This record gives C-alpha cells, structure tokens and sequence, in this order.
C-alpha cells in the first residue's frame, strides 16, 4: 500500500520543434511490466587510476517505455518533437523532465513505443 | 474489438528500377506473429552533452516482414524494385510508403521475406 | 497439398575448379528442418540520407545445408569446386545456380555441411 | 527544442565567374551528419615570442558539404561559378556568405559535394 | 549459522561533491539475490610472455547494488556525490570504501540502483 | 526508384597511344561500393588574402576505378593507352569523358584497376 | 547399421616439435556428443562482386575434441607436440591428417581437450 | 569527491581588438569530455647534445575547447578578440590566463570552438 | 572409484609480492562444479597458410576458482600477491605452478573468487 | 569455377648478378591473401594544364610477396640476384618477367618477402 | 613476484633554474599503464655503408609520464625547472637521473603530464 | 613439426666499443609475437628508367626485437656495445651477425628493447 514499485501517470507534453504546436499534456499507458529507467546526474565520471575520476559533462538520460497515443502521430516519439515528460510512481516520486529530445529513434510496431531522452536537467519530487 | 494491435492489409506496389514495370498492388500476409516496425521521423537526433542534440538528416526506416507471393519474383523483395507499401493496421493506422528502396536485403527461405525499406517520408492516417 | 514450405529435390552438380571434372548432378537430403535461404538481388544498396540508396554490385548469395553425399569428397562443398545448384521446393519454385563458389567454408562434422555460395544470377522458376 | 545542433536550410545562390548566369538561390540538403565548418574572423594570427602574434590579412574559410542538386551542373561546385551560400542553422544561427568561390576542388562522386568556399567575410544573425 | 554467504548492514553515506552535504549513514537493502563484488588489489596486472605481468596502477572497483533510499535522491548514486560505502557481510567481513566516485552511471528504475564504484583502497575487516 | 547512386554503364573506348587501334567500346563492372569521383571544372582555384582567388589553369580529373576485362591487356589502365570513358549513373547524370590519359599509373592486382584519369573537359548530361 | 554418424577410433600420433618423440598411435574417447569438424579445402575463397571469389591459400582446420589419454601430458594436446590425427567414422569415412599443428591452445579442465588442428592437407578415405 | 579531473568553470573575456569592446566574463560549457590542455612556461627548451639544452624563449600555449555561447559572435573565437581566459578545475586548480590571442583559427561547426590561445603567461592557484 | 573426474585438492601458498610474507600453503574448497583449466605449453601457435604455423613466446594460463578463504584477505586472489598452486585432481594428476600472478582480477562477491594465473612453466605429475 | 581472383603459381628464376649461377625455376607460395600488384606500362604520364600530359619513361613495377623458399638464400629476394618472375593467375593470366632486380629490399621475418621488382617490360598471356 | 614489468617510485626533485629553489624528492603516480622509456647511451650511431656507423655525441633522453603533484606547480614539468628523475622498477631496475631538463613541453591537461627529459648520463642499478 | 615459423635462440654477444669487455652469449627471449626481420643483402637497388637499377653499396639491417636480460645493462643494447647476434629459427634458419651496430637507438621501457642492428654481412645456415 506504501510499497508499490511502479509508475502512475505519464503525462507528457509533445511540442513540435518546427511549428511549436505544443500538444499535451496527454497521459501514456505502459506497453509492459518494464519501468521507466533514469539518470538524473549530468556529469558522467569515468574510471582513472588510484581511486581518481574525470568529471566530464553529460546529459540526464530518460528512457520511457509508453504506449502511443492515437491522437498523436508516431513522429513525435521518434524525435520529430520535444516532450516535457511528467512520471509519477505509485510511492509519490515525480520527476519532471523539460525541454528533452529523443536521440536515438528506433522502429516501432506502432502500439509500443520506446523514447531515449535527453535533458539538461531532470527534477525529482522525492516523497 | 477496437483495440486489437495487428496489421489488417498490406497492399504492396513493386515497380522495377530499370524496366518500370509496375507490378501491383498486391495484398500480403505476416509469416509470424511480429509486427511491421516504422520510423516515421526523417531526422535523427543524437547525443551530446548537457541536453544538447544533433539533428541529422536520415530517412524514415520501415521494416515489413510478409510472406512474399507466389506471383512476384523473389528479388523485388530484396532491392531489385521499389516498393510502394501501403500498411493499414487494425486500429485504423494507415501508413503509405512511397518509392520505398529495400537497403540491406537478407537471406529469405523463399516463403517469409523480411523487407528493411528506405523512403524519404512515411505518412499516417492516425484515425 | 499446395501450401507445403519445403525444399523437394536439391540436385547439384559439382566441377572441380583445377581438374574440370563435373561429378553431377547428385540428389541431396536436407540434415534438419532449415530451408537454404536465397538472394536473387545482385545490386546490394545501402542506407543514406533522406530516402536515398546507393546501388552497389554484389552477388546473388545463397546458403545451402545439405547432407554431404557419401559418394562425393567433402572438399567440394568447402570451395575446392563449383557448385551448379538446382534446388525445387515443394510449392513449385525452382531456382537454377550456375558456376556458384563456396566462399565461406566453415567447418563440417562429416555428414552436415553449410555452403555460403556465390554467384552472378539466382534464376526463379516462380510456378 | 532550442538546443538542437544542425543546419535546416542552405540557400546557395550560384553565378557563372564567365557567362554571370545568376542559378538560385536553391535549397540544398547534407550528406551525412558532418556540419559544415565556418571560420567568420578574416585575420589569421600567428604564434611569436612570449605571447605576441603577427596579425596577417586571411580569408573566411567556410567548408559546405552539401549533395549536389540535380538541376545544376557539378562544375558549380567546384570553383567554375560563384557561389552565395546562405547556412540557417537549427538554433537560429543565420550566416550569409557573399561572392565565395571554391579554392581547391576535390573530387566528388557525382552527389555528395565537399566546398571549401572563400570570401572576405562571413555575415552571422546570432539570435 | 556461521556460513552465511550474504550481506547484512550497506552503511553508505553520501557527501554532495559541490555542495558538501553529508547525508548519512543510511542502511540500505540489496534488491535482489546478487551480491555486491570487490575488487581490494588497487594495481591491474596485465599478461605478458613467459609468465611476466607488467604490474599498472589502478583502482579498487565495487559494484554495490542497492535499493535506493526514498530520503535521498537517485543523483547521488549515479556520480553526483561521494560515496562512503561500509558494507559487512553475514560471516563477519566488513569492508570500508572511503571517497568513492560512481564513475559509470547506468539507468535506474527509481529503485534498485547498481553503482560502479571506485576508490584507492577498499579495507577489509577479515573476521 | 529514382533516387540510387550509383553507376550503371561505364563505356570506355580505349586507343593505343602508338598504334592508335581503338578497342571499344567496352563496358566495366565496378569492384567495390566506391564510385568513380569526378572533377568538371577545367580551373583550380587557390586561396588568397581577404576573399581573392588565382583562377589557374588545370585539368578535369576522373578517378575510375573499375575490373579490368579479360579480353583487353592491362597496360591499356596504365597510361599505355588513351581512355574514352562515358559513365553513366543511375540517376540518369551521363559523363562522357574524351582523349583521357591516365596520368598516374599504380599497380593493380590484375583484376581492379583504379585509372587517375586527366581530360582537358568532362561533359555531364544533367537529366 | 550403416547410417551411423558418428566417430569410432581416433587414433593420434604425438611427436614433440623440440625432442621429436614420437609417442602414439592412442585411441581416443570423445569427451561428448560432439562430432570433429573438418575442412579438406585448403583454399579459402572470398566473396567479391557480381559472383566472382578471391581463391586464396589457407590450410585444413580440422577441430577435434577428445579426451585426454592419462598416459600423455596434457602439454601435448596444446601445441606443445604435433600431432598425426586418423578419425575413423562408423560410416566408413576415414580421414589421415599427417604433421598437424594445434594453433589456438585454450583451457582444458584437464580431461577433455579441444584441438585447432592445421595441416596443409587432409586426406579422406571416402567408403 | 576532491579526486575529480575536470573542469568546473571557465570564466571568458572577451575584447574586440579593434573596437575595445569588452564583453564578458562569460561561462562556457566543454563540448566534449576531453579537456582544455595548458603549458604554463614560456620558455622552450630544445634538445642538444649530451645533456645540454637551448632556453628560446616562447609563448604560454592552452587549447581551450569550449561551447560557443549563443550571445557571442563566433568570429571572436577565432582570432577577432582578445580572450581573458579564467579556468577553474574541480580539483582547485585555477589559471588566470589574460590578453591571449587566438594565433590559429580553425574550422568550427558553430557550436564546438577550439582555441589555440597564446599568452605571455598563464597564472595557477595551486590550491 | 578410479574414473572421477574432479579436483581434491587445492594448496595455495600465497606471498605478498611487496612485504614476501609467504601464507600458505592453504587448502581451498571449488565453489561450483567447474573444474579449473589449464594450459601447460608455453608456446601458442597462431593459423598460417597452407599448414605453417608461428611459434610465438606465450604464458601458461591456469584458471583456478576456488572459495576464498576466511583467514586470507581477497586482496592476495587478485594480484596483490604471488599464488604457489599446487592443485591434485582425483584421478592422480598433480600440476605444480610456482609463482604465479593474477593477471585481470575480476570482481568477487567476497566468497568465491577466479583468479586468472599466469606462470613460465606448469607441471604435471601424470600418475 | 573461371571467375578465381587469385595466383596459381609463382615461377621464379633467380640468377646471382655476380657468379650468374641460375637457380630456378622454384615455385612459390604467397604468404597471405594479398595479390601480386602489377603495372605493365613503362612510360608514366604526369598531370599538366588542361588535359596535357608528359609521357616520361619508366619502368614496369611489379610487387610480389612470397613465402622464401628454404632451399633459396633470403638474399636472392633483396637485391642479390636478378629475378625471372612468371605468374599465373586462376583466370588463365600468365605475365613473364624476365631480368627483374628488386630495387628496394624491405625487412624480411625470414619467411615472408616482399619483392618490388623492376624490369623494362612486362609480358602477359591475356586468355 | 619477480617478473614484474612496472615502475614503483618515481621520486622527482624540481629545482627551479632560475630562484634555485630545490623542490623535492616527491613520489609521483602513473596516470596509465605506459611505463616510462629510456635511453642511457649517450652516443647515437648513424647507419653509413657496409656495416659501417658515424658515433655522434648525443643526450640521454628520458620519457617520463607521470600524474602531476597538486603541490608542484605545471611549469616545472615544462622546462622551467630542473628534474633531478629517480625512477625504481619492480624488478629492482633503479635508473638515477641527474640535472635533467625537460626540452619540448606538451599541453597538459593539468594532470597527466608527459616530460620528454634530457640528460648527459643515466644511470642504472641493473639488480 | 616442421613448419614451425619462429625463433628459438637469439644468443647475442655484447662487447662494449670503449672497454673491449665482452659479455656473451646469453640467450633472450621475444617481447611480443613479432619476429625479428633481416636483410642479407648489402647492396640496395634503386629505381631507374626502363629497368635499370643502380647497385650502390649498403648495411645489412636487422632488426631484433628482444627482451633485456637484467644482467646486462640496457645501454649495451643502444649502441652503447657492438652486438654479435645470433638467431636461430625454429626451421633450422640460423644467420649469425658479426660486429654489428646498433644505429638508431630509441626508447625502451627497461624489459622490450628493439635493435636496428647494422653490419656489412648477415651469413645464413639455410637448413
């Protein structure tokens, strides 16, 4: 009742990046019992020697499993628009993401979606 | 009965490169239970640092698995013509794909053939 | 009855490439249930931007599990000759090779063996 | 949506150096991912002693890869016309180049044209 | 009872790498079956001939895998702060990490975590 | 169907320099992917100061590389004799190249021959 | 009763490469299900274009799993000595494989060996 | 955590040779993950003969690669400003690098500049 | 009971390579059913054409997982320290390794560690 | 079966420049899968202005590696002696070379040779 | 434990050659797994005809990669300081050099510096 | 067992240029997989017109590739010490050099060292 490890609402918000028609915010479903992965840190480390680390800028991956909507053309989840996604999980951690950018479209049988997104920043409510 | 994921009809037109032989519409069947996957987004983006992305120029990838038919040689199905595919699902998503060109044609067993089609742009009807 | 995806009869007729002895044509058994995958296409293209192909010359590939005949040397199914395949499935197709080479000899335990086989044109009887 | 690194349009207006036949401007599209390089400052400096430099006069150098539109012959893309390239970049970057002219003409497989185009400057929107 | 192979106590604390914010220590809970890996020796011998190794500098690797603390937010475990990981073991081992660096953040579906970490020396109480 | 680059017929009309025996014409296959690159302009450009260029006189070079048929004798490839080549792509773009010389002779395998070919001019039908 | 497939006798022949002693012929016991691979072809060809082959020298792998005999090093089986390997099939087919050379010696768990053999030729009996 | 290899801030100044116009401090973001390289002595060394060396007197280079900021036009990048450079690692080390020169400007793609910036000396912190 | 195909006994006599503080020999316990392999010659041959082989210099690889011991610290499994191996099978073969090194220590969960062990020579008693 | 791109035989005839004892002809086989280059043509044109070039005499190089024979001196391949090279390719092509010289003699590993061998000219079959 | 090919102090003294402020020893680390190269004979020989070589006199040039201490400055891995080098090897190779001087300096990235040092002798302990 | 192509011995006798201290033979073990490579012959051709070559007089180079024996000091092996170097393969080869010169000493890292020996002969058993 407290313990559930799953997402709620989905809720992003699809803009295109030519004619700026922001569409959304329109709820997602999941396709599958496979969650949302994330990466809030924007600076990726990498392994020196002794114990040293190269801190080098980076980008907040999101990858977002959704079901596509009908309403809304498959190019938009393929990197034809930007979209501010909005995840919500069932134990009050919401993490809004803002201004992303689907970096590496792969195909899609049209039901079943799969974004890679890339922001700045992504926030987290944090319960 | 409104929410069934599957394609309904995939009515294909080959024309050959050289002689211009227009050869269909020819309606086709899935070999299996996978779905045709699209790419309807002719820019892919890429990856760079702090929410940064590259828009390159790329093409709108489809790939169509159908059971080839008997009346079509089996090289029009592996670049030696362009395809005109036409794919209507059951949910009403219709997609035409035109002056399709298959780029990495692969071994078929001579019944189900796997097409990777290149085209410039992908439409939708999006019901 | 009509609907059978299977191969009928494999006649291949081998010729060894330095003493031009033709030992065929020699009826071949398949050692399990994968079908020999073809390739008619001899122009391979590449993916490249916005819809276009690169036609490129290639071969007409065509991969052919059969059990190695007692009666024939194992080496020439591994390169040491030409092959001239003729292989009927049960549907009525029946594709003519001519002066194909093995290019890829992998390894055989003696009865199975694997042609990768080359050639310039897959003819198609297409019933 | 705002941080896109790309071009989206490339009015390239070209002049016979002899005949001054004015072609264009005509919208040109990239070959691959590679962008092309600018290079706005006209003054080459060079490296002297403990932190001086030897201002000396240079051109603006700006390299355009760009696929060869059909319509217009390739020697106009190497050096044979002048060329006004006109590069909009996703982010609102907008460089007019003026009266350029190809300097060393490399060899181009009859699509995929490389420039290394040459002007007294480089005019730059910076939104 | 005394042959236990399994942890029991992940006393991380996690100090902000800008800010120098320490929050902790906070037991944490393995999401799984699989327990942390270590790697103590800080020089990577490489193979050579005859039986010589060219000993190289390198770092102490632990791979802690851990249900992240709703207190704390998911940046810390992906690089954004250091690590100061304390884990003891059911048969008594306990070794300290101190100054880790997550230096290989992976997607993270907001609860089990799996950090790549890295420091000079990784200490062992050795029951 | 209409956008594949690559060639299609590469007609060259070798001449002996001495004997002035025309052989041709004769058509080529390519040996790989790479195609023939191309260079109309009849004058190289150079870079000046601040936007100016020395127009200078120069050649049109044609780099062909393509398998050297059995029927003529590989010095023809080599600057032994003159090459009359017309290649045309599959776009329709037809170069027919006159009284070429290769200028740069460097050694083949016997079968792929890669020609550095130097004309005064290099027509371009420009469908 | 004479479709059998598989190996009786593997009678090997040890000869150290430094103090040529010759130890053998040994039978030998497969370690599994696993039948030896062959390859008589000495002659590896390549694919090229439009079905032509590269025919280049190579040698006759022959992979030979077996289990090691107590009364011969396990050095040996491992490039240490060459071996002259006579595989007997139950069908009849018998292969004489003369100064062989194990190239890729990998770990054997100290009963079953798996030997790269090389030898310019193996000879077959053929029934 | 006081182990990080990279940079934290860099803290440009820009002013226009010409104009005076200074404009600045202005953060840059790295594009990349390789990091600006330094050579605080301007006095070069070269080698003779045993053991003896020549003390030239030179330049303080530092390559600074850095994001082009959009409010900055990029020719003062390239040679056309004095830079007032102001870096500041993670690890505490800062050099102040004041009145350099770009000595040579190379190509940029509009968002990821390099500078080959030349000072009579470069400060460090040293923390 | 002469037959049995497994490990009996494993002594290890570690040394530090730093302090020589020789612990061992200890007896050590498989953590699985996967037996430790060998390698014993010291020469690997590399693939030549037509038969010919490359003697090349090389170790004698053993990998040896066994249970790490309670009273020795994971550091000396993981080329912190010189491994003495003295493992007997139950078949009667004894193979001696006298100063070996860890050459890629890989992660262990604190129990079962797999050293990769590289040494000039391994000896084999052959009963 | 006749399209082999590959060397048959290599008939060299080695004569010492000196004592003028000639050794051959020896058979040869080529160490790797790279084919002997060729170049028949003994005048070597030279690029000028607008499509002229400048017939130079030259030489007739031909590069052929091969594997040393052991009953042949190493030095006979480096200058030493003058080769009679006489190459038959799979495709019927036979070019005699006679009263070659190896002009620049490169290190040998005692097995494999690469001659680049001169003469005035170059014969050829040309089936 | 004997046979290990890597260096364990590198004990520098800076003193700088102006103030003459004699920094050191200070223990440096290796930033990788690149050892330091050496050169100890002070006369480098110069190939001439027949055998025979021209003995010039020479420096004893040194490459030595190491991490930069935080307490030194970078100048003085740069030419502007003395480097009194005091490597010691695994194997007990101690190599003292003495009033080195570092003659072509490299950017650094402000930890990894690579000095290229020169000295009229090196010594060697040669265990 | 025969074609075996390797080295089994390098017995090198160092005697230094100043002291006449002859030190050797001792034997040395390769570094790597390479081999060391040779040239008999002292006279190198050169490139003329149609054929012609011009004998001039040269070194015999060897090149020799080995691992310094820590007895020795590292100076003798760069150029420090004439070398008589004495290879013999694993085919029976063996080339004794005589009052050799090491002439282009580069660095090494105290374990691989590489010879450019030079001498005015290389002799060869040629087995």
């Amino acid at each position: 009742c407290n313990k559930q490890n799953g997402v709620k609402n989905i809720l992003i918000t699809f803009t295109d990046c030519d004619t700026q028609e922001v569409i959304g915010p329109i709820s997602h479903e999941q396709p599958d019992d496979t969650l949302p992965t994330y990466k809030n840190c924007a600076w990726t480390n990498t392994a020196l020697t002794n114990g040293y680390v190269q801190r080098s800028a980076s980008n907040a991956t999101m990858t977002l499993p959704v079901v596509r909507d009908l309403r809304v053309p498959l190019a938009f989840y393929q990197g034809c628009a930007q979209v501010d996604v909005q995840v919500e999980k069932f134990d009050g951690t919401v993490m809004t993401l803002t201004e992303g950018a689907v970096v590496e479209p792969e195909e899609s049988d049209g039901r079943s979606v799969t974004m890679n997104i890339v922001a700045s920043e992504i926030d987290e409510l944090l319960p």
